[PDB]
């Protein structure tokens, strides 16, 4: 007897749980179910945590909302069955998610342009076409900024989709191709100085970049602009185990011609103290030899002359001789020149006097009263401050970069843009440091953005529907954990960092302690665990995140010596001077500012939401794990979202066709009944529905999580039965 089936998604060990399987659901009581897993246990669950799977009519759905059991198997179980059908794009809510499918598929050709043109999102199937289209009509019509929020680590598919965003974006708005050629080569430039391999992928985005889509006032592209966010400037200096620094570095001793490297005077990456420490100097599948040729390539695609690549070159190489530079204690308080092979390597590069550089590493003066005192440092501060010379130097070229891809950008008669956000995900590793509290913060921000955003569409629509419920800002179930990073009464994480850091002689534990004596047993958002003494606990929106407090003092200043800027101000480089000559703070403080100055943008635009994700870790065709693709929709804010539109009514059908569909399960209702919202009540009384599970709209019926499900298994059953139910 088919109808009298009823499945359920469950986890084999409940401790990984995003693996599932296909339960058969037996018995009910008033609180729960009873279920036989595949191999045959009966097992328990409340009806509260129980995770029915769809009837198949719901199978394939383009929108997961559309779902009557909408939870995180069940969202897991229509991607998969939209993948099997090379269906790799998927609405969930505000949500376009992009499944990377590891093959060649021909969705984005001329004749499927020309499809979505003009056509709202609920009149073709989900499609990152469609996305842009929408953005470009709402820009034109609203007379409003768009932004584009896209995530996604490499591999998912995130670089492709923002390229076919700007292809379809100049083939509905150009008169444009050198300009779009430009804005793409971009891309391999700043990923070069800005990407590195991680323990968690090998190509990770170690800084937030908004492309602007520049667009004049009658709606033709004009322009392109790049803003570049909070660069990881510590990787620099250290990395990781297993781990390497930016790209640009193994790329520029892999591929550099013989005389480049004799030029550079340059050896192999593990000859280089920045480069040596993690055992790490390649990444599998990758050639940084052909990358390299390929960053080369974009640099002069985009206008960067032979005179400005050689002198960036020189400065990545004088960044890695400076951290081959040894100080050692000439024995006394102070450190002394030990060798002095790395200093006039890097000098040379640099185009500095190399004995000014030594004097402002070691002897920095500072006014001492009101006159200037030699300062001779220890080999740890020459060492921090040689350390900090580096971070400085290599940010100060990122922002330059930034700039000069700027300067061949046109931004003239910009009336609008569209921006596309591209920002560090939300990660978790082994140990966690202040670098992952800054991006986790960052996300957990965004993703209250996505939840406010969602909030006021869904006031709206309610509202234009005449539906009696009422709700509060979803952005708020976000606020507790924003607060206890960034707020400021009572302070927060960063605010009693800011408050440790200005007493030197604050400490690792002092500064831990005063974190648990604020938020332990007192901030549900917050853990001191029971066998660490130098991590805490944060809950994020995409789970609890341990953060170790080593360090972090010292993270959380800056500090540049004025002579090593007098120093650089001299030199013979053209680029190098101006990274000094172009014109306190903590690095918390820092961090808090560019964010709140990326939002505030943000919320100028009306915003456009896509996920992009892989479907394994093989790059396999063909091939779902549900652990994978859940780790990154629970990351991406996807997982989020469901938890958020599973608790209304998320479920709104016309009336007209839900009668269509349904009116068999009550006497005399005809499939095309004249009064549709009649026949809807009719149907609704003659089964007994509880009236609490839906609501009557003005052209649509609401209803509860699994109640529409329901009556679909109804009528399932009914189709199959002889006679009408007792
Ligand atoms: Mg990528
Ligand atoms: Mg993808």
């Amino acid at each position: 007897t088919v109808s009298d089936k009823r499945y359920i998604w469950y986890n084999p060990d409940p401790k990984e749980r995003d693996s599932y399987e296909c339960g058969e659901i037996v018995s009910e009581t008033s609180d729960s179910f009873t279920f036989k897993t595949v191999d045959g246990q009966d097992r328990q669950v409340k009806k509260d945590d129980a995770n029915q799977r769809n009837p198949i009519k719901f199978d394939g759905v383009e929108d997961m909302s559309e779902l009557s059991y909408l939870n995180e198997p069940a969202v897991f179980h229509n991607l998969r069955v939209r993948y099997n059908q090379d269906l790799i794009y998927t609405y969930s809510g505000l949500f376009l998610v992009a499944v990377n499918p590891f093959k060649r598929i021909p969705i984005y050709t001329q004749e499927m342009v020309d499809i979505f043109k003009g056509r709202r999102r609920n009149e073709v199937a989900p499609h990152i076409f469609a996305i842009s289209d929408v953005a470009y009509r709402s820009m034109l019509d609203d007379r409003q900024n768009q932004s584009l929020l896209i995530t996604g680590e490499s591999g998912a598919g995130k670089t492709e989709n923002t390229k076919k965003v700007i292809q379809y974006l100049a083939s509905v708005a150009g008169r444009s191709g050198v300009l779009e050629q430009q804005i793409l080569q971009a891309n391999p430039i700043l990923e070069a100085f800005g990407n590195a391999k991680t323990t968690r992928n090998n190509n990770s985005s170690r800084f937030g970049k908004f492309i602007e889509i520049q667009f004049n006032s009658a709606g033709f592209i004009s322009g392109a602009s790049i803003q570049s966010y909070l660069l990881e400037k510590s990787r620099v200096v250290f990395q990781s185990e297993t781990e390497r620094n930016y790209h640009i570095f193994y790329q520029l001793l892999a591929g550099a011609t013989a005389e480049e490297k004799k030029a550079l005077h340059l050896a192999g990456p593990e000859s280089f103290n920045y480069l040596n420490q993690s055992g790490c100097v390649d990444i599998k599948g990758v050639s940084d030899s052909e990358e390299f040729k390929i960053t080369r390539q974009a640099m002069d695609i985009v206008g960067f002359s032979q005179e400005e690549q050689m002198s960036i070159f020189k400065i990545i190489a004088g960044i890695l001789h400076l951290g081959n530079i040894k100080f050692e204690k000439g024995a006394g308080e102070g450190a002394v020149l030990k060798d002095k092979t790395a200093l006039n390597a890097a000098s040379t590069v640099f185009g500095v006097n190399p004995s000014v550089l030594e004097k402002a590493l070691m002897e920095p003066r500072i006014l001492a009263g009101r006159d200037l005192v030699a300062q001779h440092l220890n080999v740890e501060k020459s060492s921090s401050s040689r350390d900090a010379l580096v971070k400085a130097l290599y940010g100060r070229l990122f922002l330059w970069l930034v700039k000069k891809i700027n300067n061949v950008l046109c931004q003239e008669r910009k009336a609008y843009f569209i921006g596309v956000l591209d920002i560090s995900g939300f990660e978790i590793f082994k140990v966690n440091s202040f670098e992952q509290l800054c991006i986790n913060y960052t996300n957990e921000k965004l993703q209250q953005f996505f939840n406010h955003h969602m909030f006021k569409l869904e006031q709206e629509e309610y509202l234009k529907e005449k539906i009696n419920w009422t709700f509060i800002d979803f952005g708020l179930d976000s606020q507790a954990t924003i607060d206890l990073i960034d707020g400021r009464q009572p302070p927060g994480i960063l605010a009693l960092l800011d408050e440790q850091s200005v007493f030197p002689n604050a400490t690792d534990n002092t500064l831990i302690t005063k974190l648990h004596s604020h938020f332990s047993k007192k901030n549900a958002k917050y853990e001191e665990p029971r066998f660490s003494k130098t991590e805490f606990g944060v809950t994020h929106y995409a789970g609890q995140v341990m953060y170790e407090i080593q360090d972090w003092l010292e993270k959380n200043k800056d500090p540049l010596q004025q002579d090593l800027e007098l120093c650089f101000k001299d030199s013979s480089d053209n680029v190098v001077t101006k990274l000094f000559n172009d014109p306190f703070i903590t690095v918390a403080a820092q961090y808090k500012e560019q964010l709140a100055s990326l939002m505030a943008t943000l919320e100028t635009t009306n915003p456009h939401f896509v996920r992009c994700i892989i479907p394994n870790n093989k790059q396999l065709p063909a091939k779902l794990e549900d652990k994978v693709v859940l780790d990154q929709l629970r990351c991406n804010g996807v997982l989020e979202g469901i938890r958020i539109t599973r608790k209304g009514f998320p479920n709104r059908i016309i009336y007209a066709d839900f009668v269509k569909r349904y009116y068999l399960l009550a006497p005399n209702v005809p499939r095309d009944a004249e009064d549709s919202q009649k026949a809807t009540d009719a149907v609704l009384k003659h089964l007994n529905i509880d009236p609490e599970q839906y609501r009557f709209g003005i052209t649509k019926i609401f209803f509860r999580a699994g109640q529409l499900a329901r009556i679909e298994e109804a009528r399932e059953q009914r189709l199959e039965s002889n006679e009408p139910p007792m």
